[PDB]
């Protein structure tokens, strides 16, 4: 219609950026200042999922709005088929610090090998990595020194990156099939911030010690953004959307959230702890047995009043809508599913807007709208109060009252933002592990 923006695609990443044959799983987030940050996982060996791989983490930026990016730079690389793996950004608008999370495994292990735990281990009440010798004996890391079982200092130390350092001379890394001394294989949460803007980064901070259970085999990052909570009590808390496995395997969402500016972070419960299925049947996440009930990627928004919902990928066909009354510290029984909207096991953007449409709060949403990775589409949901419930916290619901198929063919993971000029950017795999898809759109294009 006259007056409709959507931009021709640009290949924001693609096979040759910075020496990456292949791109995956975009993030897409407008700072403070109005800067861009899209950040992926540039997989060096082909598109294939750690462990088979070699997938560092890449970040461009575009100062003008998403009409120019600059050259790109490696902001993770560990050796030797190790990877980061599912990147999320969100900022501190008090700090303006902007941080960057990801899923972190050493060599040989991904998402269905992660072996149990932390990988930390408590010493006169301080958590300290494990690394482990060829014969299973462990040692800890106690500010980056390495002490034997018997807490005898050794010849070795490391750094926030894994190298392992044999009397100051580097010698290998921990994360790597090669070293002597090596972390437990299992995901670990990464997370690096940046002061200016995101010109530059940190190096990783490890946090699986604050947030990882013992019960947990996999945690990792729902890739795409997080939030911070603008309203109510648990205003500033900063919100990152998580998935784990329990010993069974079976996957569960939750997010982890920091009161204090990013320097500590925990995990809520799960929507599936304590979740009343459809007859009435209770679950939990750390006895979740069955496959239809998981609960996985996901990405989180904020009602008027500060209440949450998040937003999964599940295996019902359909999407799947928890709520929080508390901050995202536990969710209410019901699971939501909106038929309307189908989900055919992908993850999904949802993004708070910041202005009113048809005079109604609203939320943007991107997914594939089939029953496999294609048709992907942008909706406007419209958020309306719909009574109380028993406990008497308001009941939202969402109209999904404007939806637009803006990529035919094939579509995967995505990413979306507002823009500086109100209008919504969009960063999607429209090929399987190549090209990764960047547009803008007008609110007169989705509605039309
Ligand atoms: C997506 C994908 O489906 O395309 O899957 C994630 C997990 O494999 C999946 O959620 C497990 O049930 C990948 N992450 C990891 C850590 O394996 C995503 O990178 C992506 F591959
Ligand atoms: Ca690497
Ligand atoms: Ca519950």
């Amino acid at each position: 219609v006259e007056g409709a923006v959507k931009t021709e695609p640009v290949d924001l990443f693609h096979p040759g950026f910075l020496n990456s044959s292949n791109y995956r799983i975009p993030a897409l987030f407008k700072t403070k200042e109005g800067t861009l940050i899209a950040s992926i996982d540039a997989r060096r060996h082909g598109g294939a999922d750690a462990p088979n791989n070699d997938i560092d983490t890449a970040v461009r930026r575009s100062e003008d709005g998403g009409k120019t990016w600059d050259e790109g730079q490696i902001i993770m690389d560990y050796p030797d088929k190790s990877s980061v793996i599912d990147t999320t950004l969100i900022q501190d608008d008090e700090t303006g610090r902007i941080f960057l999370l990801v899923t972190h495994f050493p060599s040989k292990y991904g998402f269905w090998n992660a072996g149990l735990g932390s990988g930390f281990k408590n010493i006169d009440g301080k958590e300290y990595l494990c690394l482990y010798d060829s014969s299973g004996k462990e040692f800890t890391v106690r500010e980056n020194v390495v002490y034997d079982k018997d807490s005898n200092k050794t010849e070795y130390t490391t750094n926030a990156l894994g190298d392992l350092f044999k009397n100051g001379t580097k010698i290998d890394n921990i994360n790597s099939s090669t070293a002597p001394l090596k972390a437990k294989g299992t995901s670990y949460i990464n997370l690096v911030y940046s002061d200016d803007d995101g010109k530059t980064w940190s190096e990783p901070q490890n946090i699986n010690f604050q947030v990882k259970k013992d019960w947990m085999k996999f945690l990792g990052i729902a890739p795409g953004r997080g939030i911070q909570i603008k309203n109510g009590e648990h205003k500033g808390r900063i919100v990152v959307p998580v998935y784990y496995t329990n010993e069974k395997g079976k996957q569960s969402s939750a997010v982890i959230y920091s009161d204090d500016s990013g320097k500590n972070w925990t995990i809520g419960e799960s929507p599936n702890d304590n979740r009343k299925l459809e007859n009435g049947k209770i679950i939990n996440s750390k006895t979740l047995s069955d496959d239809a009930p998981q609960l996985t990627e996901c990405q989180v928004v904020e009602m008027p009043n500060g209440q949450l919902k998040l937003f999964m990928r599940n295996l019902s066909g359909y999407l799947n809508i928890a709520t929080s009354f508390d901050g995202g510290a536990t969710w209410d029984e019901t699971v939501e599913k909106d038929t309307n909207v189908l989900e055919p096991y992908c993850q999904l953007s949802v993004i708070n807007y910041s202005q009113k449409v048809d005079g109604k709060d609203a939320v943007i949403f991107s997914n594939p709208n089939a029953r496999s990775r294609s048709n992907g589409t942008v909706r406007i949901g419209l958020i309306n109060q719909v009574g109380t419930y028993e406990n008497g916290e308001p009941k939202y619901e969402f109209d999904w009252k404007y939806n637009k198929l803006v990529k035919p063919g094939y579509y995967a993971y995505s990413c979306l933002t507002e823009l500086s000029n109100g209008n919504i950017g969009l960063l999607y795999e429209g090929t399987p592990s190549e090209e990764m898809s960047y547009i803008e759109m007008n609110l007169k294009y989705l509605e039309s």
